[PDB]
């Protein structure tokens, strides 16, 4: 009945690189989903204490959110765009694992997921 610590977002021992796929992911992909009307429940880790969700982290063992993804992006944590995408894909799937199909938070996730997929359907070819 406590929050876990957040996922790792910095590690200086990890190699850094700037590519156009990571920049796209931040500048286009994360911007877009961040400012979307449904983004608000996903901009930080599920606060299972504040939200009164003791069982959240009894069911979700691989948590992820768009704030952790920002901190990862901005902190040059990712080497591969697919590491980012998987994180976005964990975010959604966690929502679908925890919540009841068809409620509101799942509907919210499904439209953000459709926005995400579209943008990723034409991520930049590596320059
Ligand atoms: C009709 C309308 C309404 O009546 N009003 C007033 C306006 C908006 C409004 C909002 C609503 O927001 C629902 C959000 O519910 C949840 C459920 C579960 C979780 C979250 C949020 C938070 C984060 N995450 C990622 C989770 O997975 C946890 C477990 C629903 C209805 C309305």
């Amino acid at each position: 009945s406590m929050n876990p610590p957040p996922p790792e977002t910095s590690n200086p021992n990890k190699p850094k690189r700037q590519t156009n796929q990571l920049q796209y992911l931040l500048r286009v992909v994360l911007k877009t989903l961040w400012k979307h009307q449904f983004a608000w429940p996903f901009q930080q880790p599920v606060d299972a204490v504040k939200l009164n969700l003791p069982d959240y982290y009894k069911i979700i063992k691989t948590p992820m959110d768009m704030g952790t993804i920002k901190k990862r992006l901005e902190n040059n944590y990712y080497w591969n765009a697919q590491e980012c995408i998987q994180d976005f894909n964990t975010m959604f799937t966690n929502c679908y694992i925890y919540n009841k199909p068809g409620d509101d938070i799942v509907l919210m996730a499904e439209a953000l997921e459709k926005l995400f997929l579209q943008k990723i359907n034409e991520l930049p070819t590596e320059e």
